[PDB]
């Protein structure tokens, strides 16, 4: 199954890799899912605060995201209404 590890491709991206690019391999996740509360690969999510909490959508609720990845539970939380 193996890995010339890429340079990534396993490179150990809890989720996984772009590889490279300005950063030069990093880690990706979903790609709201980011760096979290420390290590240079992480997600979990990226919620870059002053909170995201929950409060999910109006309209659409594609909404509450962060089901997958959960582990919700917080507010319900993840989503920054921030900006
Ligand atoms: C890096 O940029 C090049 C184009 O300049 C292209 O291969 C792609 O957008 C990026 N590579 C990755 C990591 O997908
Ligand atoms: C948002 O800020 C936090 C810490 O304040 C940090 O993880 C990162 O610099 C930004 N993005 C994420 C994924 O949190």
């Amino acid at each position: 199954h193996m890995e010339p590890v890429d340079p990534c491709f396993r490179a150990n991206c809890e989720y996984q890799c772009q590889p490279l690019n300005q950063t030069s391999y990093l880690c990706v996740c979903a790609e709201g899912f980011a760096p979290i509360p420390h290590e240079p690969h992480r997600c979990q999510m990226f919620c870059n605060q002053t909170a995201c909490p929950a409060d999910c959508d109006p309209n659409t609720q594609a909404s509450c995201e962060c089901p997958e990845g959960y582990i919700l539970d917080d507010g319900f939380i993840c989503t920054d209404i921030d900006e």
